[PDB]
């Protein structure tokens, strides 16, 4: 049933996943010297290409491939349109490895056919709490603790094959050549997400959405007017009213994050993320990169009412193309990114995320039920969607965890 994934170092079934009780590799690593420098074989009419994702024109080339060929909804009405500025931000964090950005080009016309990207991540990926207790109950704490220390691994995203080259087994070749480039740097695990089910997730969270401009969302067919609103004389006025928000934030001393806030934001974020089984560790440089505001890309605010940052939230922007609507070309979506609350309840913090996003022309706010995202869903009028983000590891056996024990936000 899986001609490629049955050949890879990942758990193959839920039955196998259930027997996993410690974190650790699926296959013990070889060494860099065991990995060839000759690139993986590719058809003589194609070639590997490493774009430079800090050079505007190479960013633009990958931007067009993804604009025209990256993820669509299931009814082909919307397609992600990640911006050029977002792509440079996502793929060039501190200490990134240019060789982990891998493309395929057709030699005759130089057409860009495919892309995949890795970036470094420092991840806590040791045995989860509930399995550490089971191990202690049996005298097996040492086996369960062996990989507790954060690991420097690869985060994969942006796999894309051009629509003309679909279903030709190009994706497995690109994944093998990315795996070779990562293993040549002595890294043997990766983490990745997908909205589709593959062998085999270690966690799965449902999508949630919070309408900010319901009239546009119903116009472009992201949403409908729900049945319950058809009982009113003006169903769309009632829907607008249900989703209406303040026009300015409610927390005193909310402001955009500044470079001087990086140490405090790091401290309160890392203390919060320790409560979860799987989560990133960020240096000052990585907090700077991933959370300082960037126009059109990442939005981050801190609560500092009395000269101390006590709370913060972030969100990132991905517009989607709307195929074929005469009123609108884009669906402008905000995605909940990292946050931490130490002085106010989380629903009070995230209400200001929704107010800032709506004020800035966002149409919807999206999130997965990771972190403590479930703790504000009903009061803030998020509703579950009909999709799930599944979390995977490459070459890492991991006991199944609930999505409220995941703290890695995917871009
Ligand atoms: C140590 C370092 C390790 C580094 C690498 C770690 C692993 C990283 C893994 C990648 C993480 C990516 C994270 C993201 O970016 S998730 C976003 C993925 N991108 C899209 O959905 C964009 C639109 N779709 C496409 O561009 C293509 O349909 C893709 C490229 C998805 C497949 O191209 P195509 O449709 O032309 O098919 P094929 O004939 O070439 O290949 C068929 C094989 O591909 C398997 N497939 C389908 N979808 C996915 C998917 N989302 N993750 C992994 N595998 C996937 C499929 O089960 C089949 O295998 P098997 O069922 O026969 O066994
Ligand atoms: C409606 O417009 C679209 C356009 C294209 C695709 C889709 C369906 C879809 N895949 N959603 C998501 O992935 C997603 C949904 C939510 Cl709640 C939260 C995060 C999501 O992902 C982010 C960005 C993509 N990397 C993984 C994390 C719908
Ligand atoms: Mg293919």
């Amino acid at each position: 049933a899986h001609a490629f994934w049955s050949t890879q170092p990942v758990p193959q079934t839920e039955d196998e996943t259930e027997k996993i009780v410690f974190a650790g590799p699926m296959d013990e690593p070889k060494t860099v010297a065991d990995i060839p420098e000759e690139p993986y074989p590719i058809a003589s009419t194609f070639e590997w290409w490493t774009p430079n994702m800090e050079a505007a024109d190479d960013i633009h080339a990958i931007y067009e491939l993804l604009r025209d060929n990256y993820v669509e909804d299931d009814d082909s009405m919307f397609r992600f349109n990640y911006s050029e500025e977002f792509l440079q931000w996502a793929l060039c964090p501190p200490n990134y490895i240019p060789d982990w950005h891998v493309a395929v080009r057709r030699k005759a016309d130089k057409k860009l056919l495919a892309f995949i990207a890795g970036v470094p991540v420092t991840l806590r990926m040791g045995t989860p709490k509930y399995m550490k207790v089971k191990a202690q109950e049996k005298g097996e704490g040492e086996e369960a603790a062996k990989y507790d220390e954060p690991r420097h691994i690869c985060e994969i995203n942006f796999l894309c094959v051009h629509k003309q080259l679909r279903e030709k087994r190009l994706a497995p070749i690109l994944i093998k050549e990315a795996t070779r480039r990562v293993n040549r740097t002595n890294v043997w695990q990766a983490v990745y997400t997908a909205g589709v089910l593959l062998p085999t997730p270690y966690a799965s969270g449902q999508y949630f959405h919070r309408s900010l401009n319901p009239e546009k969302l119903v116009e472009i067919r992201f949403s409908g007017i729900p049945a319950q609103y058809q009982k009113f004389q003006n169903p769309m006025a009632m829907l607008k009213r249900n989703y209406q928000l303040p026009s300015a934030p409610k927390n005193s001393g909310l402001r955009e994050m500044k470079p001087s806030d990086v140490p405090q934001v790091r401290r309160i974020l890392m203390n919060y993320l320790d409560s979860f089984d799987v989560g990133p560790v960020f240096s000052d440089a990585e907090i700077s990169h991933y959370l300082l505001p960037r126009d059109g890309v990442v939005f981050t605010y801190v609560v500092e009412n009395d000269k101390k940052v006590t709370d913060f939230f972030s969100f990132y922007r991905i517009p989607s193309t709307v195929i074929g609507n005469s009123n609108y070309n884009l669906l402008n979506a905000a995605y909940v990114h990292y946050y931490a609350a130490t002085s106010i309840p989380l629903h009070q913090l995230i209400l200001d995320l929704l107010i800032v996003a709506h004020s800035r022309g966002f149409d919807v706010c999206n999130m997965v039920e990771i972190l403590d995202n479930r703790s504000f869903v009903e009061q803030l009028k998020f509703g579950a969607g009909d999709g799930h983000l599944r979390y995977y590891f490459y070459n890492w056996a991991y006991p199944k965890i609930k999505p409220s024990q995941v703290a890695l936000v995917m871009l």
